[PDB]
């Protein structure tokens, strides 16, 4: 739908790119990129490399031997990792577009694809001559890791059994051929397990696009790498960290509501955790680890690794009992706001907390070993070869309860931080003569549809079948949680010819119990959905604005054979190609209804820079400094606070149609 | 058997030195000692001491008061070691020998045995004019501390009784007289007692020997004295605890390997303990504590002391977690191997920690409250009251499982640090033109033999029976491992006449499962047994190296009738004289299986610095300034490591004759 227009030499370099994400698992001896690769010799092009140090190393660590092509890939890993990185700094410091596709050909044909696409899929997004290219949705370069091992083994069978032996028998089964496309109905993991409450919540924690979208986060800020390349913004680092989780917590919280569900559990380390998770999914030598409900954290196999996680968290709670210290060679304050930057770094342990271009072994990760233990995983047998976990993967971290568990602990103790910041004051606040008269919300219906994906990534084809491009395609259709678009309208008395900021949120009304929700202990629940800027008349004013057009999602992403379509007509994606690291539209609100779940919209106008000169979006943010969040940024006084304008409205979110997924894949 | 000469001057010295070994438990009022000791003036000899400030220090604490003779001395207790120390103080600072010895007979008389002996120990180990003096076996002095209780009975029965009174039926429990010895054999505890797997291991754990060399190596080395006299070595001291136990530690676990045993196990203090000792010794008051399977260390009584050493852990986890920090006065960085010396220093928090010549009461010690929890043992009485576990001494120390479970530990974190150096890179560690080309071991064959040691100073005897010089002598054999000598060939093909560094280590050829073992990460599980240099000419060479000359290793102590024999011929044993603090050769190899348990044999050859002059041993090691252990002092990378001047051979260790020590003594 939204598209942009794009000349021959990008179609070209575009096609190039998307090449590698095709058939991953297999290589085409006849194709172009196998010829390329098979032969190329980094040594003999080391003067096409920008950063020459980085070339040996990967040289060196080459030479040494990768990971293994069968195994599986995690960045959570140190060797692994390491691999990885170095394979990205060849990507990354390759002189031109024609060097960096050279070493992805190489890549493709001498290394475990896994390790491949990691370091790829993030070169692209990372290098500068790439900007403004696209990368296909992650769920279609990995499809193993958006489906459920029923469906996967039924796309097996399929495949081996070269078609449906009774196209009426596979029919009960939720498969049908559909022109030259095989088709699987997929249910979420409840439809086949209630282990525990948290199964009332699969439609969004399984939800391929929430989970490409913690995917997308990771790709573009990886917590190995300095944000350097980024400026300005890595002096706001910790500040995105924090805020990313916070919001993602608070949307998740939403739903939970709606489902009954209340407050995230907290957990001991040295206590059983009382939420297991049964991941349904598998890899070519093992399945994924399970973690039963009541699983003993506290066992001789993890006593190290809690006294290190204990050790991680006492230090921050140090930090807090100071105001002011000095680690890592910084010297912090805590009533500076400006201070969550190294908050989120400590807790990150991300490259900007040291100096660093990337990080090390030694400085061991506070995430990944939380992640290692919440696992509950056997240790790993040796460095390649482990038993993955929902939480060795970004694809997969939002499917497992204990994720959100996690960072909810963490996300608190970075609050526990916010409570040094002094409030902001009434006459920080005031927007002087002006006020918000009146709110009015169109309806607010959410519902599922149907939605496919080319799975056809995870299917293995033959010598005879590669050459002769015979097609075996594989979509997966499941029920997805959308809604339909609703105008906000604000009605606004400026005395006087001004320009404004409008920022809208979306908060709960109640907590669980029927107690109204004040802002005081409240304002780490609300949700930020738009921001944008209005000339204000004097006099009577009012804004329209469209759910469709809120800054702070994106549209779904378009699959790859309709994004080759489009190349050849000059054609690609908008979203796609700048707005990909966004949550997706249809999850903005939680599942409603039938009769009108209650939340509230806070409205809040506030004035902007004129900049005496037109503006446009992504600069219109960076002149006006106010933090990430803002007026929502630290804790509020609720007496201190309101002021003529801000709006609060109750609304109500209705659900329409079939109210469970289970009923769209129903023989 | 290897000896050395000596003058009627050293003889005198070396004889009234042994008159303090030789009945320990009784005071012979006829003897010269005691006349000397009975009226001897400290106060009018102050100007005979180098130290006005010690002796002045001694004087006001003895006048205080010191422990009674009929306690249990253990260094582990404030109170007692400042007795203690104060008293070696006062040996130590004496003028001249004559003074010295004046000194003790004094104490001897005055004090209680078990701290007499060993402040005196020590005080000869450590005076510069008693280098090249000899002290008696520890088993001989403290036999009582190297036998179980049952044995120790037996004794007292046959002195009750004056004599053996059927002999045909104290053949039945290993008892016989010969000529004036009885002759007591001994099985070890599991003969009697298998309440866990651990007990696989006793002929190792409680070999005399063993317990004797750790024994030893306080002596030489106590944690609440500083390493100045050492001059160059305090430097290095944190250096060589970690090398000591990280030695020990490899060596058990080869004993581990041979009995089917596995990893060693890890605890938390939070934690029940899954291991057990049941020690079967006792004192003149109480019998040592025993610690049930299963032992909760997390109770009302040890939670002070848990939060105490939970703490000390914790903050070395923090060490960790910056590279460089500032600690006890020191500026530290983790990146500098040199700071093996502080993180040595830091665990066993010894006298150089501070920058102290004794540890202080407020410098509280994590080695003594862990030894103490893990004892097991009920609080003390009163500060001379407690009750005893093996870890209360240094004689019994290595015969609880939870020993090696506790060094296991502290020498763990020590290599977490160890991951911060740099690891040795192939032009750090190539001998250019030099090739180890063949490595040829000869049979590799452990044993078990009958072992006797004087036992006499356990039997207490009559005013008459005293002045009589009446013969009551005790001997207590038992099976000891020991191994067949062995050559080790090496083939080298040096390019050119240079000098070299060879340097053997023994490990282990795969784990308990058949994975066979990579470096990267046993590279700790290496044990040292061979230093040496050697002459390497042009084309090609030949090394052949007896076990017998490895230089890591001692003979057995010859028992004090034996040397006393010798002094009356000018001799003195050379292994006792100078290389006593080192592990006896017997045990070099673990216990062999019938068919021939796999190890390995790392051989690696090194340049050294020529000297331009002729070389002599403990020299010769100073002037090349490789850390401990080189080149496995650090984490090792396989394919950056392995280099033509290394070699590892695959061997097999073989055991011949009964395998089962209670054959031995089978009546
Ligand atoms: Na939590
Ligand atoms: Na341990």
């Amino acid at each position: 739908i939204k598209t942009k227009n794009v000349d021959a030499v990008f179609v070209e370099k575009q096609k190039k790119i998307l090449s590698f994400f095709q058939d991953v698992s297999q290589l085409n001896t006849d194709d172009e990129y196998y010829k390329i690769g098979k032969d190329y010799d980094i040594e003999m092009n080391m003067d096409n490399y920008t950063n020459k140090k980085a070339v040996e190393e990967f040289l060196k660590m080459y030479r040494t031997g990768f990971m293994p092509k069968n195994l599986e890939f995690s960045v959570f890993y140190d060797k692994m990792r390491d691999e990885a990185i170095a394979l990205f700094h060849l990507f990354y410091y390759a002189k031109d577009f024609e060097t960096f596709y050279k070493t992805a050909c190489f890549a493709r044909v001498h290394l475990n694809q896994g390790q491949f696409l990691y370091a790829f899929y993030i070169a692209v997004i990372q290098r500068s001559d790439c900007h403004g290219f696209v990368v296909p949705a992650p769920y279609e370069v990995y499809p193993k890791m958006f489906m459920n091992m029923e469906v996967l083994q039924k796309i097996y069978v399929t495949k081996m059994q070269d078609g449906l032996i009774n196209p009426e028998a596979a029919a009960k089964y939720g498969i049908h051929k559909e022109n030259d496309y095989f088709v699987y109905k997929a249910n979420y993991s409840n439809a086949v397990l209630y282990n525990n409450e948290e199964q009332r919540l699969t439609y969004f924690t399984e939800d391929i696009g929430m989970n490409a979208y913690y995917y997308y986060f990771h790709s573009h800020l990886p917590f190995w790498w300095t944000s350097e390349k980024y400026g300005a913004l890595k002096e706001r680092r910790g500040e995105v960290y924090f805020y990313f989780y916070q919001q993602l917590l608070a949307r998740y919280y939403f739903e939970r509501l709606t489902n009954g569900l209340g407050k995230i559990p907290e957990f001991s380390w040295y206590s059983p955790i009382k939420t297991g998770y049964y991941p349904l999914m598998l890899t070519k030598f093992t399945p994924f680890a399970q973690r039963p409900d009541y699983y003993n954290l506290h066992t001789e196999e993890n006593y190290e690794r809690v006294r290190f996680l204990d050790t991680y968290e006492k230090t921050f709670v140090q930090f807090l009992q100071k105001d002011h210290f000095e680690a890592f060679g910084q010297k912090i304050d805590f009533h500076d706001p400006k201070a969550i930057n190294f908050v989120g770094n400590y807790w990150q342990d991300n490259a900007d907390l040291y100096g660093e271009e990337v990080t090390k072994d030694y400085q061991r990760s506070y995430e990944v070993f939380a992640r290692r233990v919440l696992g509950a995983a056997p240790m790993p047998f040796d460095k390649y070869t482990f038993m993955p976990s929902a939480m060795d993967f970004y694809q997969t971290s939002l499917r497992d309860p204990a994720f959100y568990q996690l960072y909810n602990r963490i996300v608190e103790y970075i609050v526990e931080f916010k409570q040094y910041l002094k409030p902001y004051t009434q006459d920080k606040l005031y927007f002087d003569g002006v006020k918000i008269t009146d709110v009015k919300v169109d309806k607010l219906t959410t519902f599922f549809e149907n939605f496919e994906f080319d799975a056809s990534n995870s299917v293995y084809f033959s010598k005879e079948e590669i050459k002769n491009n015979h097609v075996h395609d594989v979509k997966v259709r499941q029920p997805r949680l959308n809604h339909s678009p609703f105008n906000v309208n604000i009605e606004v008395d400026s005395n006087v010819a001004s320009d404004a900021v409008v920022k809208i949120f979306l908060a709960p009304k109640y907590d669980d119990n029927g107690i109204p929700l004040t802002l005081e202990d409240n304002w780490m629940k609300f949700f930020e959905l738009d921001w944008f800027t209005t000339k204000l008349t004097a006099g009577q004013n009012k804004i329209i604005r469209n759910s469709n057009e809120f800054v702070i999602f994106k549209e779904d992403s378009v699959p790859m054979t309709e994004i080759m379509k489009m190349l050849d007509e000059g054609k690609v994606p908008f979203d796609m190609s700048e707005e990909f690291c966004y949550m997706p539209k249809r999850l903005m609100l939680p599942r409603g209804t039938e009769g009108g779940f209650p939340f509230q919209l806070f409205v809040f106008v506030y004035p902007f820079d004129n900049k005496g000169k037109d503006l446009a979006p992504f600069e219109s943010f960076v002149l006006d400094n106010k933090p990430l969040g803002f007026p929502l940024d630290r804790p509020v006084v609720d007496a201190l606070f309101k002021v003529p304008n801000m709006y609060f409205k109750d609304i109500f979110i209705y659900h329409e149609g079939e109210r469970f997924p289970y009923k769209f894949n129903i023989p």
